[PDB]
């Protein structure tokens, strides 16, 4: 009920007390590590509320107060009364701010107070919907200076009137099936590229063309838009040295931007909360690029360098990954679109623990997905010992949609 | 009950049903996950239980539970526990306990070869000198001129935890760390306080960047004793890079016998406090973290110096660079002296067959992700895409406190 945690680089030691706050479940027990796995009424709502409001009012100091027993007593009537409530603005603020704050798997959380929140909450339409979020992207793009925002759309009443986003992020690539039998595209989003397309879209077919959202209002059959070129900023992909990168014709966009999450607030789900921020390099250079069952490129640039494929000890494989991450970087900073290193971004976010460790006493934080998948041990990140926990307000992982909508 | 892990990049999903027979502690609760915490005297009364689980087990994996044979030892080991306290094991239990500690080592990605570890017994041992010899006979044999062979050595068991045996270095064999006045270290920074200790013991420093340094070895629970490896048993390679021809001016040499000894050894109930026990090294234990952990040998910066990489902001992954370059030399050095490496890959990917194997077979294949998954080119590994269940089986491996905290002197 007081834990360590040790930087075995820096012999820095802090003290956690910020887990006893916690709230939700880890998915590990006294015999059994999970730390691995990607996925381990009106009573439940009045103390998930107070819980919330409680900190709120701390947060403002005025914990105690007759403004916060009055906003308790407001929000208690109302569950009482409409079995749901509704959030002020600066509750909603709040919230969005702290769920990022609590994401215990982003490493960018220094960031966590600078986010524009668009409230959506007066949306009804899937067209609404979309002029939502082209000016999202819009406003984030801000012509390459990227800056972090949310937009959420209404909360779930009966869960039968969903407002969902069925893409995972804003911004992706189709994925199709080739005659072939290989994959044109990006293999994660065959299944998505097959729904727009059952649903209406026409594919151009080509390598990296820019899926149309499919956007869901108000717990209805969801419908397409695509959205304005013009508003998509993508980078093409070359190298410092390499003169022959550029031939492999790889682009990516720059806007990362999850929308397959559900926010939770002082009880309140908000099933569509598109948000983005900026790129860290090894996202687009390690992931997208290099996993097996990604863009999968690393084969055709060992070939282009002319490296040793024979065995896998000449770390043929590890070379090229480092040129390929040097090239994702140096296009996005010489087009002028923020990008952050694995290097900065893991310096960042060591300053940022030691500030929520003296402030907010902890900062809940997954290893797993907190250490880079390319150089972890050349990271700081890679010796500091983490306590992994989940508090509210959170984002939450959520079934895609098509597996759970009636048509 | 049945618990799924599934491989995100193949979408095979395994089954564990041996988490059901582990007992010991995790440190993570439902409400706290300490997956990356590095660190989350018997009665009778205990005891008993302990010997009984074991020998179940070990008549189980032989075909032989319940019979004549099983019972016979099960009152033999109950009897020597009420009449003594304590009990000795076979040989045979001995061996298949050192075989299951690796085998349930859950943070060991080398564990394919778990079945093939040569026991030596040294259960007779007695005294410092005794432990020595004990050791430089394994050195030898586990080394093999380059032509690396598993091995363990385990001295006698844990009795009242006033007379144990302990070997003080962390591994067999490790370079001196020095620190010096003007706050810089000369060789391991990871070993200044045991390099300390033998210097205060009487050793002779050489003070070099990469002197070997001595064993201190305590029977008996006695004070310990200084001893030199005879270096014709210390194989070392020079480091190289198959390009670089200034590579080698770095001065750089490792090492070939990665040897732990400085943990605890459980079969049965029992405590071996000093079980040595070696293998080969995958290249990353050397490139990565002994030449590029910035509190180690720290020669990224040097490195990167001689390959005239852009040096003045990380986003020229600069650091990356040097890196891959180092654990390229390492591989190259060790292959081309005939001196048994295996590289992260191939490491990685015998792993998740082994893996596979031992859920078919076993139920399970306890695994700390955290681990396992190599410290660089993580993602390009299949490992890291591969979800694992930690948890602790026994016979197994422990950490324990160095001695030189919990030692009663004797003078
Ligand atoms: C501003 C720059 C940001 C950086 C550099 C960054 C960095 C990252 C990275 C590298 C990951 C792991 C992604 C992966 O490997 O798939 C991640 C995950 C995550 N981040 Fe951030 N992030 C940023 C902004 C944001 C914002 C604005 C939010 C929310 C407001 C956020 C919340 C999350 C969440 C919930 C996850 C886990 C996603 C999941 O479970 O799939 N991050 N972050
Ligand atoms: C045969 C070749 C072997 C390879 C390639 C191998 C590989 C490794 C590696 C890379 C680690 C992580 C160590 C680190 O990064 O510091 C490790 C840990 C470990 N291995 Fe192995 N291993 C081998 C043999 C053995 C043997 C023979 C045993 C005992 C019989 C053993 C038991 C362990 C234990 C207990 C750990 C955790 C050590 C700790 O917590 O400090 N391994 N293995
Ligand atoms: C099964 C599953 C669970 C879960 N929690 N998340 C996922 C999505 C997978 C996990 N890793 C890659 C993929 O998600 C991509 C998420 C977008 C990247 C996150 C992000 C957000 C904001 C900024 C930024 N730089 N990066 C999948
Ligand atoms: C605090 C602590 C706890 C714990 N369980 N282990 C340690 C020792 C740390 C862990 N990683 C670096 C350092 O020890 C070196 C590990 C020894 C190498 C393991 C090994 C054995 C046999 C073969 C091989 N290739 N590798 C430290
Ligand atoms: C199985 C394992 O949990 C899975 O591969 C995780 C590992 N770490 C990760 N880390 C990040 N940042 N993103 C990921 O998608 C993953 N995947
Ligand atoms: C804090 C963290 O658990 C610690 O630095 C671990 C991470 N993973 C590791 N993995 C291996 N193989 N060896 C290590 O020493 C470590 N150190
Ligand atoms: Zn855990």
């Amino acid at each position: 009920r007081f834990l360590k945690v040790k930087n075995w680089e820096t012999d820095v030691v802090l003290t956690d007390t910020l887990h006893l706050k916690s709230t939700l479940e880890t998915g590990c027990t006294e015999h059994i590590c999970m730390g691995s796995i990607m996925l381990p009424t009106k009573d439940q709502l009045f103390p998930l509320a107070k819980e919330f409001l409680d900190q709120y009012y701390s947060s403002i100091k005025r914990f105690g107060s007759k403004a916060h027993m009055d906003r308790l007593e407001e929000v208690n009537k109302e569950i009482e009364s409409t079995s749901t409530y509704q959030l002020k603005d600066t509750e909603l603020i709040y919230g969005a701010k702290h769920a990022w704050r609590n994401a215990s798997r982003c490493v960018g959380r220094i960031q966590w107070s600078k986010l524009q929140v668009f409230d959506a909450r007066d949306c009804t339409t899937a067209h609404g919907m979309f002029n939502y979020i082209c000016n999202h992207v819009k406003y984030a793009t801000n012509k390459g200076n990227l800056r972090s925002a949310i937009t959420i759309f209404p909360q779930r009443t009966d869960g039968k009137h969903d407002f969902r986003v069925w893409n995972s992020q804003l911004i992706r690539y189709a994925g199709y099936k080739q005659p072939d039998g290989s994959t044109l595209g990006d293999p994660a989003n065959v299944q998505f590229t097959e729904i727009c397309i059952q649903q209406g879209w026409k594919a151009p077919r080509g390598r990296f063309d820019v899926l149309p959202l499919l956007l869901q209002a108000n717990g209805n059959d969801p419908e397409l838009f695509q959205i304005p070129p013009e508003l998509v900023l993508e980078v093409p992909i070359r190298h410092p040295k390499f003169d022959w990168f550029k031939d492999l014709g790889l682009k990516w966009y720059g806007l990362p931007a999850v929308s397959n999450m559900l926010l939770e607030i002082g009880g309140l789900e908000f099933s569509a909360c598109p948000f983005s921020g900026w790129y860290m390099g090894t996202e687009i250079g390690v992931r997208d690029y290099c996993d097996n069952s990604r863009y999968n490129i690393l084969e055709e640039v060992a070939k282009k360098m002319d490296l040793d494929m024979r065995k896998t000890s000449s770390l043929w494989k590890d070379q090229a990954l480092v040129e390929i991450n040097i090239a994702v970087l140096y296009s996005f900073q010489s087009d002028k679109v923020t990008i952050v290193d694995h290097h900065s971004a893991t310096e960042s976010f060591i300053k940022h623990m030691e500030n929520e460790y003296r402030c907010r006493g902890g900062c809940p934080a997954d290893w797993v997905w907190i250490v880079p998948p390319m150089s972890g041990s050349i990271t700081p990140v890679f010796h500091q010992e983490m306590l992994n926990y989940r508090l509210t307000p959170s984002f939450e992982y959520q079934p895609d949609p098509w597996n759970t909508h009636v048509w």
